[PDB]
């Protein structure tokens, strides 16, 4: 059987920090993501083309990309520079990717070094730049004291640029152990002055910013040899992006003081006459009333004279954008207070084609729901089109097609241009026997009863609502009772359904929890086994959680699952030990643990219809890692001696013909990380997916669909929830 892959629909629900249009080609450009990889446009579908599903399980760390170059000599090559994190969270170098056919495949060179594109600092740029005269030279900007780094073999190959002279010093918190906060964001966007350069020839002028308060803008007019701080520039601030006007001869700073893109409390916008050397400051707002950094720099190509940008960390009432049309002499806003606190608009929004938008929130004015954008680091006029502009948001991508408005004093409209980018970390999947195909859990927009695979739902999970919904399930034997667990500031971190996830209520709380964990559902819907972060113990509830009392005998934190037949049968592992219970979940005892993973994550299941059949995937290279499958409760399990190492387990429907039901699991067999089914209860096993078709990470969640064979839902972490199905 060959496979078709495609998202489950959903569209964006993510943090997009770039977008690129080509210089040359009109209607060529990408978005690069901070963990689900690139893509490129398509303006006939008016949709996003993934670029990077090929990058593999060991490469996770490649699906960060920090920067995205386009070539504007030729439109075929594009460029990204690829790696998630500069501390030990990415085991692996960054490295920069080349393809010389829009992204339909790519080669790789692996840097000295690691990359940042889920690090603070990541909605600077763009860092990686191509020569826009001799395109066979390129730049890029390294964190962690890296400095400046060049190929001059269209990046096939990569040195040091010994003689810039300051790697950046900026750091968001140098006292976070963990690295996360603590990494000097480097250096930080690379801009080139084609003007200074003719066809095969390097360009001389070279633009970079560096992220030092004290020195942010440095230039070389020497084709990169020497370098030197530009004089007279503006210090206290970062310079997230520097973009150049060639025909007017201005190049334009955005600064900001923080690195972004969460925080930014003040900032300025200037504008530095190439010609001359004078510095301007055309700060929309003045500095007493402005309470965010600026980015979202943006030059219209084909009237000089007009650039845009945005407050791009300004949370409330909403972000904020401006427009000049006289080279930031003065300004208009999308939006302005009349009698404060109330707002005049200057522009509508329609999010009917993405409905859950809205958050399911009612705000207090002057907020309104679906706010006009937050995080907006990109915003990009089309180099070929003045009436059109995009811009990226912790969750979309909105856009319009009659940008003009503005300037005649109308509105613009704007919608979400955002089909096909997929970016949601998931969490967990179930696919009920009846009912809806597909319930999600899903990081930061909540998770959604999918009612139809290829239409967006219409509403995330509310009532109440989840940031982050961290594990479901459903009664085996009525799929309308469900119950969800996840993360929220405050209570409630538990809700349930009664007709299959339509509509939710909330439940009570034991003590002490501080985010979802795991839970598990009698099989027959009568009372629920709950796992939560933090708390001290795990607790189960007969009912819909209006009490609870702890069970006994299970470590506070395992992994909780239900029997799907016996209700009164409930199961939990941790670090090596696997629990019973066969009271509802009041007492647990130690069974198997002997040659069961003790380290790293694991992922189990009961099967439906079977008593005591139970699936479990996981481990690590510290110590065993696989398959292992137990028919007696979990008092033994058996090894499959040809996995050589599993991450999830799921079921679907059974093949024609077949004894048992078919197994999907994210695996290692015969030497091959993959996606592999089995229709013969795992004697053999057969790969599903391909190298075009990975995905990175794939350990969160599986399963299979009951009612179609063949058919398999697969987690990631950051390109949404994948289906495939038999072509
Ligand atoms: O994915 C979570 C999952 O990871 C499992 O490990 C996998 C995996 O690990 C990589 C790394 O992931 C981190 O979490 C990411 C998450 O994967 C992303 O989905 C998410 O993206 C955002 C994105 O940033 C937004 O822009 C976009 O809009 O939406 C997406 C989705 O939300 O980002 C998080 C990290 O968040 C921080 O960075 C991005 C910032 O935007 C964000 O603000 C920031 O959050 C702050 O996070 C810190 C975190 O500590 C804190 O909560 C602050 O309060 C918060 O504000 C994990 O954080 C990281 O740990 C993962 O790295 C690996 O960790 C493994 C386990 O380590 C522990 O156990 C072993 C022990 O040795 C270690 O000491 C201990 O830490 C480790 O084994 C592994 O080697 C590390 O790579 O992908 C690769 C795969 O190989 C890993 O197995 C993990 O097992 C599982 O439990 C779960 O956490
Ligand atoms: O009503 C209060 C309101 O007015 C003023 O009083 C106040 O000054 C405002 O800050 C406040 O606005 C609210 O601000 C917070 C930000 O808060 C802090 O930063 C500024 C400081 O002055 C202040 O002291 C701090 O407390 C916003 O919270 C953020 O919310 C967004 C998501 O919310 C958005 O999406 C839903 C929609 O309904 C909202 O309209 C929209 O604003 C979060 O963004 C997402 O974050 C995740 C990653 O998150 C994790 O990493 C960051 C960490 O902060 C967080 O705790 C972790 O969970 C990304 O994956 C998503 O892509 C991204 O969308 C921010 O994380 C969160 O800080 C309020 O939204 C705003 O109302
Ligand atoms: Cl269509
Ligand atoms: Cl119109
Ligand atoms: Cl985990």
């Amino acid at each position: 059987d060959a496979y078709t892959w495609k998202n489950v629909r959903v569209d964006g629900g993510g943090f997009v920090p770039g977008i690129v249009f080509n210089r040359k080609e009109k209607n060529l450009a990408y978005a690069r993501t901070d963990i689900g990889g690139a893509y490129r446009w398509d303006q006939s579908g008016k949709r996003w083309v993934p670029l990077l599903d090929s990058l593999d399980w060991d490469h996770w760390g490649w699906t960060g990309v920090v920067s995205l170059a386009s070539d504007s000599v030729d439109p075929n090559k594009v460029y990204v520079a690829a790696g998630t994190y500069t501390n030990s969270w990415d085991p692996g170098n960054g490295a920069i990717l080349r393809s010389s056919n829009r992204g339909a495949s790519w080669q790789s060179t692996t840097l000295p070094f690691k990359l940042g594109g889920n690090m603070p600092g990541r909605g600077m740029g763009e860092r990686l730049a191509v020569d826009p005269n001799r395109n066979s030279v390129l730049y890029l900007g390294a964190p962690s004291g890296n400095g400046l780094w060049r190929s001059t073999d269209s990046g096939m190959t990569w040195s040091k640029v010994t003689s810039f002279p300051n790697p950046g010093t900026y750091v968001q918190d140098a006292s976070d152990t963990s690295g996360y906060l603590s990494d000097n964001q480097g250096v930080v966007w690379v801009t080139f002055d084609e003007r200074t350069g003719s066809s095969g020839s390097a360009t001389k002028t070279i633009y970079v910013g560096v992220a030092d308060k004290d020195n942010t803008v440095y230039r070389s007019t020497d084709a990169g040899v020497t370098w030197s701080r530009v004089a007279g520039q503006p210090t206290g601030y970062l310079s997230h992006k520097g973009v150049l006007d060639a025909k007017d001869g201005y190049l334009y700073l955005t600064t900001s003081d923080k690195g972004g893109p969460y925080d930014g409390e003040k900032g300025q916008v200037w504008r530095y006459t190439t010609a001359t050397g004078e510095w301007k400051n055309i700060s929309p707002m003045a500095d007493a009333d402005t309470y965010f950094g600026y980015s979202g720099l943006t030059v219209d190509r084909q009237k000089p004279g007009t650039l845009m940008v945005t407050g791009y960390s300004s949370w409330w009432p909403d972000t904020q954008i401006f427009r000049s049309t006289d080279s930031g002499a003065t300004w208009t806003r999308a939006w302005d207070f009349t009698s404060y606190p109330n707002r005049s608009l200057r522009y509508t929004q329609d999010v009917s084609s993405v409905p859950w938008l809205t958050f399911g929130t009612n705000p207090t004015p002057p907020e309104v729901t679906p706010k006009l954008g937050w995080m907006t680091e990109a915003l990009e006029i089309d180099p070929f089109d003045s009436n059109r502009m995009m811009y990226g948001t912790g969750a979309t991508v909105y856009g319009t097609e009659n940008l003009g408005n503005w300037d005649t004093g109308g509105k613009i409209a704007i919608t979400p241009m955002i089909r096909g980018l997929e970016e949601t970390a998931v969490n967990d999947l179930a696919s009920p026997p009846t009912g809806a195909p597909l319930l999600s859990a899903l990081g930061d927009i909540g998770g959604f009863r999918h009612t139809d695979l290829d239409a967006v739902p219409a509403r995330m999970y509310t009532s109440p609502t989840f940031t982050t919904t961290t594990s479901l399930d459903y009664a085996e034997t009525n799929p309308n009772t469900v119950v969800r667990v996840g993360n929220n500031d405050s209570a409630p971190r538990i809700a349930f359904s009664t007709d299959n996830g339509a509509n939710w209520f909330q439940g009570s709380e034991p003590s002490g929890v501080t985010g979802g964990g795991t839970v598990a559902a009698a099989a027959d819907g009568s009372g629920f086994v709950w796992a939560p972060e933090g708390s001290s113990a795990v607790y189960h509830t007969t009912g819909f959680g209006n009490s609870w009392s702890v069970s006994s005998g299970i470590p506070a934190g395992a992994v909780v699952e239900s029997d799907r037949k016996n209700p009164k049968k409930f199961y939990g592992f941790k670090a090596g030990t696997f629990y019973v219970s066969t009271d509802g979940g009041a007492t647990f005892t130690a069974r198997a643990s002997s040659g069961l993973p003790a380290d790293g994550p694991a992922r189990f299941k009961a099967l439906p219809g079977a008593e005591g059949d139970i699936w479990l995937a996981g481990g690590s290279t510290g110590g065993a890692y696989g398959l292992w499958h137990s028919t007696d409760s979990g008092a033994t399990f058996t090894k499959l001696s040809g996995v050589q190492q599993a991450d999830t387990i799921g079921f679907g429907k059974a093949a024609p013909g077949a004894s048992y039901q078919t197994l999907y699991t994210s695996a290692k067999i015969g030497g091959v990380r993959g996606v592999f089914r089995s229709t013969d209860a795992g004697a053999s096993w057969t790969r599903i997916n391909d190298d075009a078709h990975q995905w990175g990470w794939t350990g969160a969640s599986i399963t299979g669909d009951p009612r179609v064979y063949g058919r398999v839902y697969v987690a990631t972490n950051g390109r949404g929830i994948l289906r495939g199905d038999i072509s």
